[PDB]
């Protein structure tokens, strides 16, 4: 398995953001992909955006301190105003074994809605727009 | 809208661009919240499996007081799904009193070991899940 | 679990000290913004946070506790309120499983502001939190 | 003015992430501050581990700004066999912020700590050779 | 100017990371380095790396709340253990104007040293043969 | 010797990287802000950071260690202000106790601006603090 879509974001895994257990808090996860998501969204609107559904997460493995967590996103649809997005979050171990392991810990599908000033909706610009090209061709080819 | 699981002040530390609260902390309170319900119905460790449903209806604004409730929905041998509900109530801000639902979703947690395999949720002296399931029963 | 319910959030990782426990400003943290909340409420309004009495560190807290603040109105002047706050710990995910007690206390004194900062009466009426607040003051 | 009594226990920046609705510092930040600051003097006094056990006392006097400077000072009040009252401080100082310059104090409290061993138990505060607390006593002398 | 090395770290600037200036704090833009920097040590050391020296950090235009926020970076040098890594800070403007403006905003030459998990040399490693490779190339 | 103690606090838990010890990035944070202090008295406002050279790592810095930054500045220009930063721990609540030394340090370059983040020339009238500086500069 490998990760489908474009690199959203890439950080490293710190004790600050861990849970009783050890492992990274799910809220943090979730932060990761919800920035992620956004900023591919903000890039297709040609601006501001809001998140107003996440109709799935999936949690498949823990990640853990130290980790690299990278946050891939695959736009599925684009909506007058809306862009659902699917975000894959994908550990590579670096400092912990087996080195240069690589494998998908989370996954969501997000839905963002373009903007104004005032959080209102507004129309996603059709017109010379290549970040809405690049994703309708994606979507064009299923 | 179920039991009382989270209460807190909205803080200007995590707040958005925008200016609203960030949508990955309230995310993260959901998160919070109904595991603690989860771990109070499975007598013990829980992990969250997955989320679905998740309705951003309303900004949260700083200053707001910020309540998460929760409704067990299904209890099976080990998972465990809740509906979070998050409500926001103005005390400091106009207009005074004014409560609201803001954000919603469904949780689901697996009951854990401590090796997180998944265990059974006990069925005996479990007045946690006689609850749940008394209010499962009443929908 | 004495008064009312102002706070309930989980001890985490990134809030205990050097010794593992959770770390001291954060449970006054907590008290101050749960005791603040009730103060609002009864002030039906703007309040600042004006001292703090008899803060007591009985019991450490544990990452994964749940925490809760709960407070009791001892007083209510023309714009002063004096709440006492007590944390109490749940273990839910440690052992021993269901088992419960009060870890911190102090009293906490607000005073009731208008926009300009300037204290301001606290409404007698239609105030049901007020209310709920007197019967609090009903122990001594 | 009134001038700052008692040694420089703490020295920070109030920083925007640390406001409150009104957009000045949270007066749990302060209460932190005051409590961190305070331990140390303690742990010094004490030649290691110390808990905190008391607040008796705590004054909001006045807000603090993002941007100001703020110092906790400390003055050992009196020392027990293990346990240490100590008055804390806390003063702000203008430097980018108007009017430049400017001193106050913003807040004080009295703590009492009590020196501990690694389980956590009391311990006696060594007096031998122990310069930190040869200091404490001597102001308290006068 | 185009950006220069492999992509390390991407974030969006948040408020809680601003300074009482207004913008973004240098002591964040730091960490930002210091922490994809240490990635690429990391995956060239094939494990743990300390940071022992930062040689140069120059700060060139301020970082806005809602920017994103990219650090690529090239490694210079490595050595037994040793490894050098020059990095560069961009930011992206996505939802504020000029909207689509790319710019570097930060660099800093990084050395780190490959460690053990208490307190070792560097394996060769197809991690270090690219790294190799690019500093033969220049 | 060490200068002036610009920041004082304690190593926190948060604060940790993945080997356990005090994080870098934090390290770097404290000198940055504690070297804008004293920037900020000799300018008589607000400035930016703009150049750090021969920073060195010199120990860890280990949870529950007091951590001082101590500054020296070196050159005044128009705008600039250029400050040498130690950062030392103390042991306090770890063994050894009372054992002091240098952790971290840095040259950091400060720049002198307006509220429109355009530079500033630093007063010389009525400027005491700069005043300070320069005499300590005088001596070499």
């Amino acid at each position: 398995r490998q990760s489908k879509g474009v690199l959203l974001l890439r950080t490293l895994a710190m004790p600050s953001d861990t849970n009783a257990n050890g492992d990274i808090f799910g809220g943090w996860i979730m932060s990761q992909m919800a920035m992620g998501g956004a900023i591919l969204a903000k890039e297709i609107a040609h601006g501001r955006v809001v998140t107003v559904a996440v109709e799935s997460m999936n949690f498949i493995k823990p990640i853990s301190v130290g980790d690299v967590v990278c946050c891939y996103g695959q736009c599925l649809k684009v909506g007058r105003s809306s862009i659902k997005i699917k975000v894959e979050v994908w550990v590579k171990k670096v400092a912990s074994e087996p080195i240069g392991e690589r494998y998908c810990v989370t996954d969501a599908v997000f839905t963002f809605v373009a903007v104004d000033n005032n959080g209102r909706s507004r129309t996603i610009p059709r017109e010379n727009n290549q970040e809405l090209e690049k994703a309708l061709a994606l979507i064009s080819e299923q």
